[PDB]
């Protein structure tokens, strides 16, 4: 089989979603954490990062970089990419909006302190008046347990991850989304997911303060 | 067949790549240009933008939003997405780095004037010391006319588009990349592409000044 090698900083960043996807597929993986600028330079020196950047996953003989390229690949091979040409349109259109808000939130602990409060208000607004209603809409439309195809797919995992971050951001934002709430429980309960959520796994912690400082050396 | 409907501002923005892809596939499309905040509000009011945003293409009965979702869909249906599960890894990993630099350049005519010169220097550096060598590497590795699978795919089109923007940015940056140069000629010469490049097509003009101002009302 071969255990994929993920290269990244000891942080969620962009690799987090990849970690989540792999674990959900029940595929064990090895990681090499970039801990020093040296590590990174050495990494680049090897000529294995197509654009001198990470994420980069060694898998099936490829040195696949680019978050979406990696995820996309993993999704197909582990049948987490739906049944056909239209389901993926849905999955695709559902994952990107999920990526959007994710970044939106990320920014919060990265922006000029002078403007945090305002960005946060926007993020909350967006979260509850744009994103959540959208996904909730999707669930309410078919009443089935999975977002697409009534079969587990990558967005289900992606949605879970986002919901977990929204819960870390402002938990009250999720209290008016029943099906989403229920969804979170369901997906979280999946054996693979549960294991990953259990402490002692490759899931990385949220950043800020402690992590903000460590970023101020390499990330 | 049905002619897809693309909703967007009268600008390249994020839809440009979609326009390029469609034309390359020889698929005619209709567009409804967002010309007034009203237009946009009305557009949103209809409840057809999953996240209240555009790009959004009506196609095959879907109101598909999300740039990458749309492109991805178009690529598969018009067989511009390679032969298999590994070629797309390549295509994927090649399109995103192409999207990266694109945005990088975009920023130039959007950043605080105080810092343009510096960002531009970085963009030029990146262009010629990171991106171009990468794609050039890909071409030099197999000597065939297409980047992947020796068959025309979406990245070929995406690469062309980027090269055209790099040519608009700083043409001298392309003079040390033979195969890229040749590639540009080849792809540009493709009947579908040529037509699109010919004036009087749906290809949008670059922004700034004239366009900067018009953005200051809606975009
Ligand atoms: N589009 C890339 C972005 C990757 C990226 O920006 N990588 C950064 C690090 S981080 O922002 O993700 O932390 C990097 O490797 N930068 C190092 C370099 O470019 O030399 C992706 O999604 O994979
Ligand atoms: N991730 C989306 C981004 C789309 C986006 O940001 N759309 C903006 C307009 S633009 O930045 O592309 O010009 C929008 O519709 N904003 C209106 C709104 O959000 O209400 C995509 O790639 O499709």
């Amino acid at each position: 089989s071969g255990k994929p090698v993920l290269h990244y900083f000891n942080a969620r960043g962009r690799m987090e979603c990849i970690r989540f996807l792999l674990a959900a597929a029940g595929v064990e993986f090895d990681e090499k954490f970039i801990q020093s600028p040296e590590d990174l330079e050495k990494l680049k020196k090897d000529g294995n990062l197509m654009f001198d950047q990470v994420p980069m996953v060694e898998i099936d003989g490829m040195k696949l970089a680019q978050t979406r390229a990696i995820l996309n690949y993993i999704a197909t091979k582990y049948d987490l990419y739906g049944k056909d040409m239209k389901e993926r349109a849905l999955i695709d259109m559902y994952s990107e909006g999920i990526l959007d808000l994710t970044e939106m939130i990320m920014q919060l602990v990265i922006c000029p302190p002078d403007q945090k409060e305002a960005k946060t208000a926007l993020a909350k607004d967006r979260t509850k008046n744009r994103y959540l209603p959208a996904f909730e809409k999707v669930l309410k439309s078919h009443g089935q347990d999975y977002l697409v195809g009534n079969k587990l797919t990558r967005v289900d995992i992606h949605l879970l991850e986002l919901l977990l971050y929204v819960e870390e951001f402002d938990a009250s934002l999720l209290t008016s989304f029943p099906l989403l709430k229920a969804f979170k429980s369901r997906i979280s309960s999946l054996p693979n997911v549960k294991k990953f959520l259990q402490p002692g796994s490759q899931r990385k912690l949220p950043m800020d303060a402690k992590q903000i400082e460590e970023a101020r050396k390499i990330f």
